[PDB]
């Protein structure tokens, strides 16, 4: 059937949309070349709609079929347990969009009584209606990027406040679990940057000789099938559930996700969806499932010899032994027809790869640096310049989540996010005196309150101390960065040194977190090198919960 169908009524923006980034005093000592740097808007909605809508074309066999019993068998083990209506409630972010039922996040939050009896009514509704299409809003989505030697936005579709919080109560504990009892070392959510480094390096020599390949698929919400969804539910039913659980697991399926009504920001209707949804709470798991399904099954049928995949999301990578340089195109290619007849062609031609460093998956890539001793340390970077671009919009203007922050701690080890990003934003931080306030960022799609102050800590955790050592980092890296800094018109490095020696200084003399951030963070600015041994507060931080699963576009928030 159509992923979509348009009744002609536009998809509309709830407000003013900012598409260049503001000549800022503070943006532009980051980034000069700011008439590269724009924001996604409604004004090219109608590119994305163009590129989402089309007949999906599907033919399952024995493969996928045995690939899905092998995947029930497993979920079959699981226990999920239902969430109450406050926890859910809990997990709603304060800036989540509000209700059109009297109410809002906030509201939300604080168990306000108007929120939570309403919240009870979707709910017995769910329990008593198993067919009325839930209504659901679609945007443009808001991003920034830059520019190319543009790209259209994306488009979101979420339904009221009200349902959020209901699949929650349904499905949270279900979305949280059953992916990694289900697919195993396969799911990449469980895994920090460090640990995903450490799983990809490991499969990679652990082969005879290697190859892998990134597996791109062209806008796979769209390609997901109503049987892909009906499929989905029948893995999560093999859960043993409460009998409000299955009932609501059963009516979410029928009514919002397998497809459903379209409605823009003026309430006006706009046309019918009969694919995935992104805004909705088994859309990350939803994807890695239906993803991991596919891919699995068509590594069979292309008979690709010793297989291991990760995937998150609908991004995939695979690595397996190399059969010769023709039989390795020959069996991707096969991979391909096997992975479009399941309703997944691809965007970006898959290409075989024999150098790790090459592999993108996720956005990001495996490189090596050199810790103080000398030693070899592999960890994950990506390309900088979306990084880049909006931390420049972000240091001109507030946001609800602050990409920065949690690109720092995702990429801590990497060249660019050391001498620019921590360099850049903790002489913002503390010249307004805010290195005390904590700000919100995501990790996995899921909103967390992080204290720049604990990023040492949190960064040793993760990372490990090399992280505040490494140098000699790989050619390949070293040009990419550069590359990147002359295209934005971002300031040499000795430009950050000298910034980073100042801020650094400051920050020591303020003592307490402040002196330790100036010590671990900025030591690579300093001749005179400090001695960095483990910091007390490390080895006392919970951020175990921080990957266990994916949640973007699950408005998802973990206190
Ligand atoms: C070796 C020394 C001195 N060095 C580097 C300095 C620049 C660099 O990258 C470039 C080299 C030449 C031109 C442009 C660049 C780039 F634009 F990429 F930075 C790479 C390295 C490194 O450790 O490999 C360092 O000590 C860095 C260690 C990490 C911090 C945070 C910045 C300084
Ligand atoms: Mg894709």
């Amino acid at each position: 059937s159509m992923s979509y169908t348009w009744t002609g009524a536009l998809i509309t923006p709830c407000a003013a949309e900012e598409s260049k980034l503001p000549i800022n005093p503070l943006s532009n000592s980051l980034l000069r070349h700011h008439n590269m740097v724009y924001a996604t808007t409604s004004r090219s909605a109608s590119l994305r709609q163009k590129k989402v809508t089309f007949d999906r074309l599907q033919v399952l066999d024995d493969h996928y079929r045995d690939v899905l019993k092998e995947m029930k068998a497993k979920a079959s083990t699981v226990k999920a347990k239902l969430l109450s209506i406050e926890e859910a409630c809990k997990l709603t972010p304060p800036h989540s969009a509000k209700s059109k039922f009297g109410y809002g996040a906030k509201d939300v939050r604080n168990l306000s009584s108007r929120a939570v009896n309403h919240i009870r009514s979707v709910w017995e509704d769910l329990l008593e209606d198993t067919e009325t299409p839930i209504d659901t809003t679609i945007m443009a989505k808001s991003e920034v990027f830059c520019v190319q030697p543009r790209k259209p936005a994306r488009l979101i579709v979420f339904p009221d406040l009200g349902v959020r919080v209901c699949e929650k109560m349904a499905l949270y504990d279900v979305v949280s679990t059953l992916p990694q009892a289900v697919m195993g070392s396969s799911y990449g959510f469980q895994y920090s940057p460090k640990q995903r480094v450490e799983f990809l390096v490991n499969t990679w020599k652990s082969k005879k000789c290697p190859m892998g390949f990134s597996y791109d698929t062209r806008c796979f919400d769209s390609t997901v099938t109503e049987s892909d969804i009906r499929v989905e539910e029948s893995i999560y039913q093999c859960c043993d559930l409460a009998p409000e659980a299955r009932q609501a697991i059963r009516s979410l399926t029928e009514r919002l996700y397998i497809g459903g009504p379209l409605t823009n920001s003026k309430g006006q209707n706009c046309g019918y969806r009969r694919c995935r949804a992104s805004g909705v709470l088994t859309t990350s798991c939803g994807n890695t499932l239906t993803c991991y399904l596919k891919a699995t099954a068509a590594c069979r049928a292309a008979k690709l010899q010793d297989c291991t995949m990760l995937v998150n999301g609908d991004d995939l990578v695979v690595i397996c032994e190399s059969a010769g340089t023709q039989e390795d195109a020959a069996a991707l290619r096969a991979f391909t027809e096997a992975m479009t007849r399941y309703s997944a062609p691809p965007g970006d031609p898959p290409q075989p790869e024999y150098d790790l460093e090459l592999i993108t998956s996720c956005s990001s890539n495996v490189s090596v640096a050199h810790d103080a001793s000398g030693k070899r340390v592999y960890y994950l970077t990506r390309d900088p310049t979306t990084p880049l671009a909006r931390a420049a919009w972000e240091t001109a203007r507030h946001t609800p989540i602050n990409s920065w922050l949690g690109n720092i701690i995702m990429y801590a080890p990497t060249l660019w996010a050391r001498m620019i990003l921590m360099t850049h934003f903790f002489s913002i931080l503390l010249a307004q005196e805010q290195l005390e306030k904590a700000l919100d960022c995501q990790i996995y799609g899921a909103c967390y309150s992080i204290e720049p102050l604990d990023l040492p800590q949190i960064i040793e955790r993760l990372h490990g101390l090399s992280a505040f050592t490494l140098h000699s980092y790989s050619p390949g890296e070293i040009n990419r960065v550069a590359s990147c800094l002359r295209k934005l018109g971002v300031p040499p490095l000795r430009t950050w040194r000298h910034r980073a020696r100042s801020v650094r200084a400051k920050l020591l003399s303020q003592g307490g977190r402040a002196a330790t951030c100036g010590r671990y963070l900025f030591n690579w600015a300093v001749r005179t090198k400090l001695k960095l041994t483990p910091i007390p507060a490390a080895s006392q931080l919970d951020l175990s919960g921080w990957f266990v699963a994916g949640y973007s576009g699950g408005d998802i928030y973990h206190s």
